């Protein structure tokens, strides 16, 4: 439940059933056979895993340093790691014989990853997304609408994916019997931060077989952006035990971190109590969540799971932040050098592990795990660059 | 050269000494170790080879018939299968000292793809792209660009991609001491029907190799969608010597065959020269116009092993319209999470019509040459 002083269940007695039920069913169906066998079945058949571990060449040798390598997330089915977690948590939902799903979704992509699994799994799905958030992301919500989905907009609070998040946990106190809220990233109470994580650890796992491989050691230095914080804790958490690899998050630091409009929890936020956790916040003087600001839509939730608050407090993961522009320029230059057109939420990565791979030298070597592609991103891209 | 009555090699006499390079080059790299290394190097760390082979359980049991597996290449790095045949081609270029490659594209597929390889082998990549088509696929003319390619607007003529093909030839006449030209599809002059069935055919070793896996037995039928062949090719022929496999090849119905608004060069076309090659082309002898809501299936011919394979009756061709295909299109997106291309949308249209009337042991192979993201602006417009 705890990552240190980290997590908790902050939720009304009415959640206590649904989530005591959650991690019974979670404790016994983790380490069961067909449980396994199962999801992965599905992880390899469906969604493409393993997915590779590719050597950016001509990027490293660009700029001369450590060689980057990258974690192919952007090849897995939907086009985001987000896929790993909904394929885990909606078939632990229907092996609990629940036969409906409900998710937040701010960016679109973990509404649609969750409108996929659900039509795999012949699930009803309900994806509630804030109004501000249906109106930003039209293409996300037709693809979840194309996969059978329905897409509930919400008009309270401010319209976005904090507001999205509780009107799910309302939805689910009146559901739960028949219900799934599958959780998005490594957020909200307990059991929910435990089980993402533990869905995308097969990224690191498979990433810490692969460099093994390759290279004949462990990175000297794994990237990964850091929004509610699964990806990173997917690929960190494998390695969290080798002490020689050293772990880093990139937050959205948007205009900038004096600029006041970026989405830097670990960095510029304060602890704080919101959808059932105790975490790192963006909050205002008032003790309410501020507005946030990426161009990557997937980095702009205001908090970040626990288990990252916990491994900063630690020390055994660095949180640093990259600006809306630099993760701009290493979109383009990713997509350039490479012929892989990152997400924008990925290119934070990117942007890190070039400024840190010239400070290195030629026989180091960093992991920046590639989250997701870029498609989804055009718009954004065409608009803002040209 | 030859597949029976059809292929060959229609060019002007300045490009017989590229394509005699070209035809000595593949014969010497494609069994060389350091060519294969590389290449599957590419296909497995880029690309993301192999693709998976998948049960569709909820659409075969809905319709209840044929077991229908679906092969992933809409998982493959761009979103489709003609990634395979551009790093092929791109690195065949490389190994032969070229710094420059060429392209047509209608769909913007295309090149996409062949920009996608240059970036990652260091090559200038131009594209040829007719004004009209240019207008119609914004999306993807940006991809290619975001990717470092050129994207030549060719303003002459119907501003299409028959007026894009010349283009590039014109081009490749000029340039090809340097350049390669990198052709899409299993069409051209020999000997590019040849090499890119061959960059291919990986697709149909795979599937075979996982089908044996998966049931214990060859497919019953394979199906692809057809529009100049070469996902159909690549995934049809590592089982042409196996005369149990029947082999399904979907052609661009359109808004009907008897509308004359289709691509349907095999079913409705005639024999002729046009591209370098001796294949089945849609004509009045001049080009006549081509349509499909699948842009990728907007080609005017055919490839000349397809013309063969029909001729000698070890494949089956087939039309399915716009309409089937958009159905097909919501359907697999409802029904299995995955939405696929346009162009694969009328392979699983057919699919779906032919596992109805087969036996529950019998199974079917559709090939899903690739994913429907790139189709979600035209798909929001037309449904
Ligand atoms: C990043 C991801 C997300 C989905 N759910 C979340 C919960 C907390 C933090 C982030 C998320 C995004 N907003 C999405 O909906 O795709
Ligand atoms: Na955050
Ligand atoms: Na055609």
């Amino acid at each position: 439940m705890w990552f240190g002083e980290f997590g908790g269940q902050y939720v009304p007695e009415t959640l206590i059933e649904p989530l005591k039920e959650l991690e019974k069913a979670y404790k016994r169906f983790k380490d069961d056979e067909e449980f396994n066998r199962q999801l992965n079945y599905y992880l390899k058949t469906w969604a493409g895993r393993p997915t590779p571990l590719y050597y950016a060449k001509r990027l490293t040798e660009k700029i001369g340093g450590a060689k980057i390598y990258l974690k192919r997330e952007d090849l897995v089915h939907g086009g985001a790691h987000k896929t790993n977690n909904a394929i885990g948590q909606a078939l632990l939902a229907k092996f609990m014989g629940k036969t409906r799903l409900i998710a937040e979704t701010g960016a679109g992509q973990h509404g649609v990853a969750t409108a996929m699994a659900g039509a795999l799994l012949g699930m009803k799905v309900d994806i509630y997304m804030g109004a501000e958030d249906v109106e930003r992301q039209k293409m996300n919500v037709f693809r979840m609408k194309l996969l059978g989905a329905n897409v509930i907009p919400v008009n309270s609070g401010s319209r976005t994916l904090k507001d999205a998040i509780n009107e799910a946990l309302r939805d689910w106190v009146a559901t739960f019997e028949y219900t799934h809220y599958l959780i998005g990233s490594v957020v909200g109470p307990h059991p929910y931060p435990t089980i993402v994580r533990d869905f995308q650890s097969v990224i690191g796992r498979e990433a810490k077989a692969q460099i093994l491989e390759a290279e004949g050691q462990l990175p000297d230095v794994i990237v990964a952006c850091v929004g509610g914080g699964s990806n990173a804790m997917g690929i960190f958490y494998p390695f969290v035990n080798d002490k020689k690899v050293k772990l880093v998050g990139v937050e959205a630091g948007g205009k900038g971190l004096e600029s006041g409009k970026h989405s830097a929890s670990l960095n510029a936020g304060q602890v704080g109590v919101f959808h059932g956790m105790l975490s790192y916040f963006l909050q205002d003087e008032e003790g309410q969540i501020k507005p946030t600001h990426s161009i990557a839509p997937g980095l702009d939730y205001p908090g970040v799971g626990p288990e990252h608050a916990y491994l900063k407090k630690i020390q055994r993961a660095e949180y640093v932040t990259v600006t809306d522009e630099e993760a701009l320029k290493a979109f383009h230059e990713l997509s350039r050098t490479e012929g892989i057109i990152p997400a924008l939420e990925s290119a934070h990565a990117v942007a890190y592990a070039m400024k840190l791979a010239k400070e290195m030298s030629r026989d180091e070597i960093i992991i920046v795990n590639l989250s997701g592609r870029g498609d989804k991103d055009l718009d954004i891209v065409l608009k803002v660059s040209g």
